[PDB]
């Protein structure tokens, strides 16, 4: 099955600002906003759609990550967690994608539409209580909201 939500979240930041701390920069944000989160490692790939990430947190532990699709002129990216921690045992995976629209006040609004491909014909009760959807979006933000400068 493939389950999909549509979240959003209204920002201040200014829209190509936000973008950059949720594509290009999110490696570096990431293992500092998260402490856990030791670092992000790229395995394959170079950057751009098809890149795999490996998520490194400590119990050492991985997580990894798709890029599954990245367009910077219309400000929208999509990636997949792919395997290792908090991928519920019920999903092979779960996408977002993901789309920055320019907001008043020249702010922005993020639109994320996140995707729960079950294993089964049914979203347990455990993963829709998931934030699954907005959690890394809301953590990202915050950090650029505070620290503009980064």
């Amino acid at each position: 099955g493939i389950f999909a939500f549509e979240n959003e979240q209204s920002s201040t930041v200014a829209p190509a600002k936000l973008y950059k701390a949720l594509t290009k920069d999110s490696d570096e944000i990431v293992p500092k906003v998260i402490e856990p989160i030791q670092s992000v490692e790229i395995v394959e790939g170079n950057g751009g759609p098809g890149t795999i990430k490996k998520i490194i947190a400590i119990h050492t532990s991985f997580v990894l990550h798709k890029l599954d699709a990245i367009d910077e002129a219309n400000l929208t990216y999509n990636y997949s967690i792919i395997g290792g921690e908090g991928l519920d045992e019920s999903l092979e995976k779960i996408s977002y994608e993901s789309k920055i629209l320019p907001g008043p006040d020249g702010g922005s609004i993020g639109k994320i539409n996140v995707k729960f491909h079950t294993k089964g014909d049914v979203l347990s009760e455990t993963v829709r209580d998931q934030f699954k959807g907005l959690g890394l979006f809301k953590a990202i933000e915050g950090y650029v909201l505070a620290h503009p400068d980064y």
